[PDB]
């Protein structure tokens, strides 16, 4: 083709993923070091988010500038799809930017952005998965990588609800050969489908997961990961409603994190509901690692932009 | 003066919109080749939107990136007039940033942000105008000039609607000393005042101009334009009320394409209600240049901002 | 620490304060002479806008381009406090921008900011002062300097409402050692928790306060200020209400400035309600400084964004 | 391969060239504009001068600042040849600077680093020819085309001895499909190989050459060309010596150019021997275009080096 | 005219050496401050040496590229006259560097330069005056002027030789309304023609001039400057026959410092033959300035550069 | 202190050295990437040369330009010493460059100007030694580090005469914890004083080193070393002398890299007298590794430029 996307992390091998890390690092590196790689000079960014973001938007707006770019906010309410098509949108913008991002409703949505756009598109979290967020986390479990360990030998657990990142951060740590459980409670699990694709990623990266009740299973977790339990944007399940499903079996509290392991560490994408998946104790604690992990976001996506746009430059001399 | 606008083409001459084209086409070359002239460096454009906008919004703020300066979405309510006057808004924005656009849906708003700025103000669209979308349109033409033909020697023939549009397309095509027609029904078609402006532009220009409901008008068309039919954002007609007036002779179909010519090229400013104005076939097809067209309404507003902003400069050593 | 904060000029020294404008005022001339000092190349500013903007966000945006950085609009509704924690908002930002500002509701939304994030937080306006406004109404002053005058001997007389624009511009003019006089009706004065912290002022700069009803005390000032009627954004006063307060008595007029003194120059802040606080011929008049004074809020703002770059790479090497 | 070189334009095609001199002239706009398109950033350039040079060197080295690269002056003896090897010196300089000049005494001495070094090297004149010589030659007939006239029609007569710059003109004329003349005594005209040359050249374009010491070959032309009688750097005839030869029949006077036609242009490569090749009044003449032409060294090279490194990497991404 | 050149003071204002200072000091200021203004960017330099040079070759060379810009070392022997007029050699120049400097054997050559360039000339130090050392001598008194004093109030002493520098010197102080002395002996002191130079520019001034054998003349003396008495470099004066005509009356020690007055500051150009004009004591001593004197060419030099290149911008839009 | 100097490798800890290598790699993976560092930003560089260089002068000017600044050429005869004392060049070049540069003929007048100079200053080779050489060779071991060695396991065989470089690459093999060894004739090795320095080395690192005439002692090499037979810039040896004391047993051709072993490769500084110390089969064989060595002369400087400008920074903020 002429560009490449990053809709899901599914597309891409672990060879690539490890360069996208490095590249990253590299990058994050310089720039703690006072040193901005413009990478990205004159280049735009359209930003389309159709929900609320903290992390995402600001890191790829931060991202754009650190090296050299912009990015274009185009908040809720560029249309996609309705009374102007998807196909004409995409092959407008696909003239006015360089690279695009959507944080979409509806997964159909950024794949459609993706298939009619010429340049490329990045998935900034739909209600299906959650790739940015894969490979900022994947950054950290690196940095944060236990003594002694390899990655492949890592066990990372996510509790709590079958979320976009819950299945993303299943998607990452199976390509990338380590071992996976999703701990949550029956009607919260992750899907049939789901869970083929996790054995597909396993069949090729010796990975291994897990999709199971049982509490025991975050023993041994090098690192324990949570949600929010109130569900997507739209369709939002009620305090009362959340807690009859969740309340405390998987509540990420301190004794939760004692039988995970004493270097077990936390993690969680944010926003946090503190008292629901997270106690303040662990969140803020000495095992703690989301706000590295936050900050990562940005650190990744640098290395994304700058990824997809040397591939682009590649194809289109 | 100590600043020029670009409120209407009305105030410039043929020479001057060649010396835009001629400045856009060179800008868009150097960038094709991967090269960015940095002709706005550290320049700051408010922009100011009563509307929603893709391609006029898209196109400033990255127009702004690309040579080097950066564009400020001022979005639907910074109002125009209300409880701070025009005057006030207009001198306080004047020491803030170094040039203005604004899309209005009353044409007297920008007239009034012109005249009161001491810096220059572009008109993003009105009820009355589009002067953007000429220039970015006059490059398409120009790029798409027919063999053996002269710009001059071209017809242009915009079907439908009176939009504000149609009358731009006119005003353009007339200065540039071209052929124009609005083939539209009667009670919606240019008015007296509009062909007046016409009919003075012909004078200077040697040019031609027509007004009428026959639909042999498409005839030898070496480009067909149009636009939607729900007219003004303030008071759309219903798709009742709109397909009644003007479907399904107003509609650019395979068969009027065919009967206007096979090498004529169809034009649309966009957003464009498929089944209406235009079918799918038509605006998808071979001889389609709208998308073409909507790059250009970037290519364009590099250069005019580089033209105002060198203007500035001239005025205010 | 390993930061500084820009929350009110109450933790600035008169000399920081002569700093700041000189430092304003080097960047001013530069700028003028067609010399842009990138000063913040690729530093990014989060702008958190919990209320409408012209002048404040305008310049932060401006500034952060013509500085070589860039300004990203938080538009009102990431929120402060809410289901996400202050803590939580602010640790995030601190690892994905370089600075931050906000215009909050109530103060110890600004104060909690600033407390918690590991980087410089700018208030851009809160119910309690507006300390950026400070330093642009010093600049306008030492601009605008009387002839045979020392800043120290300049009389600044506010009239009106004990707007927090009103405590603020005590605040500066107390703490360069000028005398200041709030001219306002009983039931609206600066509070004596106000009036003891100009007194607290005063008492390292020699300089003089007084808060009265009296008309006279506008006989023989140096510079005239005033600012609305309606009060705060969330409880404004009606038009028959303030109106019932206020007029005529603290309406400043031609008659006002003619006792005031014939070189007295006139200050608002804006917006202003003309025909309200002041009258067309006053604000559009020879003897006011109101344009200037707003260019000096993006005068001002460059400075300070500078000073607490530079003081946190000082702290942070 | 994985370069080009710029050793004679026996290698370049007629397409080729004009694509050279069109992108030296766009670059020279830009310049005029006050626009320098940073091309070579950060690029550095190896210049070996064997010989005195005015325009070359100083050509060469502000070509590469103005583009945002550098050149090194490598002064008369970095030896090619000699103690160290010529592929010794060619493998290191190849990794140490991007892109090679040499002016050198001998054209095996250009050749051998040419087919030695990994990267493009440019010859800046030998014994045997001078190509950037040829293209601003070419760029300075183009810009002073007669009126009404192709460039194919124009034609351009050389005057005096047949030195390096002569070829070279004969190679770039019948390269381009002029018709070339060497108007010179015998035994000081172009010999029988470079009859060949030019013959070859004028296969593939249709253009002429004549060598001839018949002075009625003047008539006509569009360009009257010469260069100093003296010979080469390393072997001058005396003035008596070379007055002797060609004293006066040679001497571009006003008599000459009055019969060559009233607006046959002057050229000469510099520097002149005022009083024998050419007088005072000629040189200093309203035809004279020997400035124009001296300034166009540095248009030429401008387009050559960045057309040279562009087609490095593409060859090398 | 279309440029201006800086041959000698005498063609410039009071008013403008100041601007010259104070545009020097605040780029000084910047630098110090860790930013380096870009005013000259991609702006050429060509630098043209007949004698040996440190500070005034290495001065232009800084200068260029801190501003961003480059300067070409044309080194001894582009020749001024000779084979190639300098008429020719000036046209051509001024075709491919932006501004010229050059340090010449006779100041008609400088003179020549200048007349026939089209582009600013500065000189670099010629046998009859030395510009840039005044502009950094006064840039250096300034910096050290004496508590309670003004510029026009110091008395300024040169003692020994009446070299180029001698009469710079009392152009620079009688310029700016100084008191100046050249104390030396009578053979050696600057001629009836300097001196009517001299009281030519006091007359504007209110400044003063003496020129005297007088030993009581250094009393008082501010600033105290000397320099080599080996006269010219073409036909330099022998040890034994510059001690004769100078020692041990002309020598620069601690009694003469001690005599002159305990704050007096010692000037020197260098470089300076230690134990003849001056001691190691007095040259190392707590009194010498010379050395801050000397980073003052380069501060000087960047100014003067910048002042040039807005001058001819400004003349040739 | 305030600056650091970079005249031996003696100042220097196995650790900085590896973090200079490690910066040097870092920058050179970007520059193959095609991105270039601008960490030496407007800085300017003095090279001062007192002997002829192709490498080392090519190295620091390229780097320069490289990385955002510039290099001065001062070509030999800037003395050091002579009419002018060294206190003084040293304290003039200190205020008019940032960093300096010297190739020396004798030892001392590096280290006086280290002395004296208040900026980093760095040996570009001297009659003692050679550190950036080391720095080069190092980064060029690194690269080429054996299959499953480490690089403290490594054997390093200097082969011929004691020169310079000689002694250098004993130095730093040693502070790396390698092993050395010097083949070299009686009259011709490393002398005692060198010999206690390389102990001196070992005592901390472990490393080895060996001086001998024995020709076994090639056996195992790693690396095999050579540099010419003439001796010193000011006092060659001649072709007869010098085949008289080292041909053929210290003549490195393919039978004695047999004997080191198979994949053993050849390092030579350059310039090379081919059919002396090395045979043309060695220096063009597949195991001769002296270009990418030569390249590493930048790869160093790069490194060692930027660690210096940092260090100066940290200190003078
Ligand atoms: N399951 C959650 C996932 C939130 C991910 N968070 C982020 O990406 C951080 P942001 O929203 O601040 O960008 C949901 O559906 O809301
Ligand atoms: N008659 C139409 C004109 C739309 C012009 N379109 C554009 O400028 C493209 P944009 O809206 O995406 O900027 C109307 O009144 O709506
Ligand atoms: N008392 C007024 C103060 C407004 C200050 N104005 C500004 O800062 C100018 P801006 O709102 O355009 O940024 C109030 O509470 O509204
Ligand atoms: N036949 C002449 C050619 C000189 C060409 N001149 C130039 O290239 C101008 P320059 O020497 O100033 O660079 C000779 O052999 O000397
Ligand atoms: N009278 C002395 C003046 C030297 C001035 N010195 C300088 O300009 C310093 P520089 O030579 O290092 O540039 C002479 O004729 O030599
Ligand atoms: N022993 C040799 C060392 C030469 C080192 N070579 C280099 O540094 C390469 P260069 O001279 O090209 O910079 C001698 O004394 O000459
Ligand atoms: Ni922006
Ligand atoms: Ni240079």
């Amino acid at each position: 083709s002429m560009k490449r996307d990053y809709v899901t992390t599914e597309t891409y091998t672990k060879e690539e993923m490890h360069y996208l890390v490095d590249l990253s690092l590299k990058i994050k590196e310089a720039i703690k070091n006072g040193y901005y790689p413009q990478l990205l000079k004159n280049k735009s960014l359209g930003m389309i988010f159709q929900q609320s973001s903290t992390r995402t938007r600001v890191s790829f707006e931060t991202a754009m500038e650190q090296l050299g770019g912009h990015g274009e906010y185009l908040a809720p309410g560029i249309q996609l799809g309705g009374h102007e098509t998807i196909e004409d949108t995409s092959r407008v913008l696909s003239r006015l930017v360089d690279i695009l991002m959507a944080r979409v409703e509806r997964h159909h949505s950024i794949v459609d952005l993706a298939n009619c756009a010429t340049i490329p598109v990045i998935n900034g979290m739909s209600d299906y998965n959650h790739p940015t967020q894969e490979l900022g986390d994947l950054c950290t479990m690196v940095e944060h990588l236990p003594e002694g360990k390899k990655l492949e030998d890592c066990k990372v657990v996510f509790v709590g609800d079958a979320t976009q990142v819950c299945f993303s951060l299943g998607l990452i740590t199976t390509k990338m050969g380590m071992n996976f459980v999703h701990f949550g409670p029956e009607g919260f699990q992750l899907n049939e489908e789901h869970q083929a694709k996790l054995a597909k990623n396993c069949e090729v990266s010796g990975g291994s997961f897990l999709v199971t009740d049982d509490a025991s299973s975050v023993e041994g977790a090098d690192f324990l990961y949570t949600d929010v339990w109130y569900g997507l944007y739209e369709a939002e399940l009620s305090e009362e409603e959340r807690m009859k499903v969740f309340y405390p079996k998987y509540q990420v509290n301190q004794e939760m994190m004692d039988r995970a392991g004493a270097n077990c560490k936390f993690m969680h994408c944010l926003p946090a509901t503190r008292g629901e998946e997270v106690t303040d104790e662990v969140i803020d604690g000495k095992n703690s690692i989301c706000f590295d992990e936050a900050e990562n976001r940005l650190t990744s996506i640098r290395g994304l932009l700058v990824y997809l746009m040397n591939d682009y430059e590649a194809k289109n001399p």
